[PDB]
C-alpha cells in the first residue's frame, strides 16, 4: 500500500490500542486520550500533567457530548492537530 | 517518533506531493487531486476515470468555494475516508 494508506491503516490502530483497553473498548474514555497523546503525540502536544487539561482536551473533542471520544471525533482531533502543525510552518 | 506521528507526517507529505506540481504550490487542484487517490488511495476508493467524478468529488470537498482543495479541506476529505472505512468494519 501507499503512504497514505499506511497512515489511515495507523489512524485506525493507533484508536483502537487506546479504545480497546478500559470500558467501552470502541470509544477514549479520559484515561485513555491521556495515554494516547501522552506516549503518541510527544513530538506534538505538550506533555498532559493535570486532570484539568485532560479534562479540557475531551471538553473541547467531545462533539456529542456523551463524554467519550470516538472514532469520529478522534479523526477530527488528529485532522486539528495535524492542521496546526501545517500553519506553524506554512 | 510513534506511529501515529509518522501518520501525520505522511498526510503533509502526499498533500505537497500532489499539491506542489502545479500552478498553486499549496492547493490541489482538480487534475492534482484525481492522480493522488488514483495513485495513492487505490485500496479505498475506486479509479477515478471520468471528468465528471473528478469534478464531484472537488466540489463535495471545496468547502470555501474556490475551486481547490487546501490543506485543511484535505484533513477533511482524510477524516471522511478514514471514518468511513472503520463503519465499512465497525
Ligand atoms: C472489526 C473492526 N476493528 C478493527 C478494524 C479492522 C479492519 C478495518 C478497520 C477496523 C480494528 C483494527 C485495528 N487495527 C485494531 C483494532 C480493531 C478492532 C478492535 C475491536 C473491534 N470490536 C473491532 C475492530
Ligand atoms: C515549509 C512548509 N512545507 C512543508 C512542511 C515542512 C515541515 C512541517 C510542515 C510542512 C512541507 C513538508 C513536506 N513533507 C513536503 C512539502 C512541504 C512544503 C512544500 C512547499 C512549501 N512552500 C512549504 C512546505
Ligand atoms: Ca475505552
Ligand atoms: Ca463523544
Ligand atoms: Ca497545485
Ligand atoms: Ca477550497
Amino acid at each position: 500500500m501507499s503512504e497514505l494508506e499506511k497512515a489511515v491503516v495507523a489512524l485506525i490502530d493507533v484508536f483502537h490500542q487506546y479504545s480497546g483497553r478500559e470500558g467501552d473498548k470502541h470509544k477514549l474514555k479520559k484515561s485513555e486520550l491521556k495515554e494516547l497523546i501522552n506516549n503518541e503525540l510527544s513530538h506534538f502536544l505538550e506533555e498532559i500533567k493535570e486532570q484539568e487539561v485532560v479534562d479540557k482536551v475531551m471538553e473541547t473533542l467531545d462533539s456529542d457530548g456523551d463524554g467519550e471520544c470516538d472514532f469520529q471525533e478522534f479523526m477530527a482531533f488528529v485532522a486539528m492537530i495535524t492542521t496546526a502543525c501545517h500553519e506553524f510552518f506554512e
